[PDB]
């Protein structure tokens, strides 16, 4: 499971423990129809935690203002790209004109996404003259801009997923988060389906995720 | 088929499912033989943890509530218990065998020792029934019961999480209660990450009965 | 700050960082009374917790295990307990008063329900005792004491995971004896947070008791 | 006032603190003599008794570049609020690298020249950015072409035994030297409202080298 997000992003499945049944064992402490009414009893009175037995590990290429935003949930596990020591690609997230639909510009959005490329174009230019003169990465990277692509991997159970899909598959986050939380939240419905439906049902306090199809 | 290790004379922990294995912890650490082993030591001697978080158990218990209450302090791990309140119980207790006061001077023979902790349970148990007979809610009834009543639990943990948990349970100065416990969590850990575990004794690990058993 | 619960039970309060203001200070990355208040109903309103984080409290709780037990499962939250192997007791038990029994059909009276916990805790304690003096160490003695045996623990928890802990506590689907327990950190709580609790209780409070019992 | 500057336009600020040395003490104990309990606090740290340290909180205010900042968040166990890259007011100010962070390495160009280029694109950064907010772009979309030395404030809310895993993995010679810079200011900090837990901590458990090479 490989879904491709923004121009050069992506959200990728490295893992998952168990499925929906997985909370249904846990909630009976135990080894069709009946398990499922079970999720959706669990999820309609605010028992989360037999959620926190269903576990994914998610491989994700953010721009770095995404991953900051991504790293502030800090129930979960990351492993990020050494900004100091990792061999990058040294992809930058240029926006599309779509991206300032709705905006009333004194320029063109198609000037704007020119713009962009252009100062990051710039910075990545300093960037090598400074690793060419022998600067260490360390020290050379500060330069470069927040759209620049990182990669991680973030370990995460159900019932944080589910916090992570309610802040971040919302229409008050940032649009470029936005679809990372859907392509989670699409993983998340392949995965555990019954979990899914009873998160929209009862729990889910955004709304993207009630008014697109994943 | 899963790992299931008896513990004292009622218990057990069992491993109900796993995500991952040494790899997971190579995987994460790289952000993507003999490399992977060596990569592994590496981390665990330079301190690098996080990459473990990245293998995740869950377990089924049974236990006596006063080792459960020990297990339970560890914070950074998923718990989900039998309700005392509304679960139905076996109401199994621990009676700790006679070879368990080995070593104490006690003015009366250690068998007697095991026979008045049964004879205690014994009345405890059966006021406890005589309460839930004439009406009383299990909630209110059920606190007469005795500290050795068995409990069941799942707890999903991560590697990080757990070698922590042996650092201090699978140690001499733990109740040697919990120490049977965390001897079985360490073997299950063992059977699945071998690479981990090898690594973890060498270089981290701070107790000592998991270098003499 | 000391409140009394059940028979020989207490919450004490024994330090505290902060107060509302810690709050609007955060949400601000800052170091007027309206327009603070203001802010705090607006954090609370949207669900903007993060800021209530940096409001702390230390409590000291003298409870039966019974119900540290299902304190101790709020994970978010600092604790310090006397230990069961090596702590000097007090040994003293929770006997539920017969109106703890007040609604319930029983085939005996509530008084005789009271005397047969009284009764039983008596029998575990003198076994232990008789156990203690015969040699056997208190970390396998003790093992025959009942659930309802008082221990003491300090808690220190932001008013953040303080909120979540009266939201499933301070409500009548939980356990009566731990409600009583949520009431008096609940209290505590708006005695050093007026503004915080006022909001919680206006827009983010989900249980049933502190919008129906005085605090 | 107790304020740290660190880097060209950084610092560390404490705001609030919760405690001393005798909260670790009293939580031990589960209790609320100078030489008994200092002595207690060293018996804590060398047998590896962390849990009664987490009864002391700080509350710092920090001014970091974003590169610094990204990893002081990788540290969970703690709290934090920072000022929102999509609607908060910037100061716009970036960390420049004296010619003497360079010291050491052999360069092609002066290190007066590296000093040089990276305050001149970050001038090109911060100029292009203005023109986009000027033609009415969102700040959201804006801010993506600044550079990662640029500023950022957060509060941190953190207990003392949070506070000294990051002293153990930052206030040492493997951790970049700009992290080491704050790791060093928060050791001071820590050090003046916790003398005996921070001499206890430099005996026992810290694992870095730098805070036994500074004073
Ligand atoms: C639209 C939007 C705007 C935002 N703007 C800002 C901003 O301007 N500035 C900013 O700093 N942040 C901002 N954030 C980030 C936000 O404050 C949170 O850090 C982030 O959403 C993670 O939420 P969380 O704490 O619930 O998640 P996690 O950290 O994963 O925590 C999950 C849950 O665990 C519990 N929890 C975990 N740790 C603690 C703890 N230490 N204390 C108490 N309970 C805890 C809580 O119940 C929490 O819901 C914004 C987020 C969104 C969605
Ligand atoms: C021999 C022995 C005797 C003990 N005696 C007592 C006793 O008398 N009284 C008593 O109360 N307890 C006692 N304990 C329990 C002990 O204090 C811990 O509560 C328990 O071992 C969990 O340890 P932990 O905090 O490392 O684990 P977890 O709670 O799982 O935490 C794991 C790790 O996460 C971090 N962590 C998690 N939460 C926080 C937080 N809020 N702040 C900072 N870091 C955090 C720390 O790095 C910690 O090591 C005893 C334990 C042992 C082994
Ligand atoms: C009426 C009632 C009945 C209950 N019955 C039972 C029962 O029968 N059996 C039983 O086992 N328990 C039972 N519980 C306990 C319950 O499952 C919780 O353990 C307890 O209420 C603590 O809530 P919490 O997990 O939100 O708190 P904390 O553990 O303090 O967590 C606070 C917040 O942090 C987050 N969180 C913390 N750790 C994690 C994690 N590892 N993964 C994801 N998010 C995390 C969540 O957002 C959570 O809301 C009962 C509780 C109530 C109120
Ligand atoms: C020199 C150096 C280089 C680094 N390089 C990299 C890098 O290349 N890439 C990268 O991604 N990171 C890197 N890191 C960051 C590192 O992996 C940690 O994220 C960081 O040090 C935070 O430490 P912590 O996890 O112990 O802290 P916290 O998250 O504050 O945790 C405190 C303690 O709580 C416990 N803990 C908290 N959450 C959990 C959990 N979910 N499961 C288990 N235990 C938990 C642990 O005991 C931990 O020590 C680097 C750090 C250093 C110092």
């Amino acid at each position: 499971m490989k879904i491709d997000i923004l121009d050069k992003g992506f959200v990728e499945l490295v893992d998952v423990m168990g499925n929906d049944l997985s909370a249904v064992r846990a909630a009976r402490v135990s080894f069709e129809e009946r398990d499922r009414h079970l999720i959706e009893y669990l999820m309609k009175h605010g028992h989360e935690t037999p959620f926190e037995h269903i576990v994914f590990t998610f491989h994700v290429k953010a721009p770095i203002f995404v991953a900051r935003q991504w790293f502030r949930h800090r129930i979960a596990s990351y492993n990020e790209l050494s900004g100091r020591f990792s061999k990058l690609s040294y992809e930058f997230y240029i926006p599309s004109p779509e991206r300032l639909e709705g905006y009333k510009t004194t320029i063109p959005p198609e000037r704007v996404t020119e713009k962009i490329s252009e100062i990051v174009d710039k910075a990545y230019r300093t960037y090598l003259e400074l690793i060419e003169s022998g600067v260490p990465r360390e020290v050379a990277r500060i330069v470069l801009p927040l759209n620049l692509y990182t990669r991680f991997f973030w370990t995460v159970n159900a019932r944080s997923l589910m916090n992570f899909l309610n802040l971040r598959a919302d229409s008050h986050a940032q649009w470029e988060i936005q679809q990372y939380a859907l392509a989670i939240a699409r993983i998340f419905k392949e995965k555990c389906p019954w979990t899914f439906e009873a998160f929209l049902k009862y729990a889910y306090k955004g709304d993207i995720l009630k008014e697109v199809q994943v």
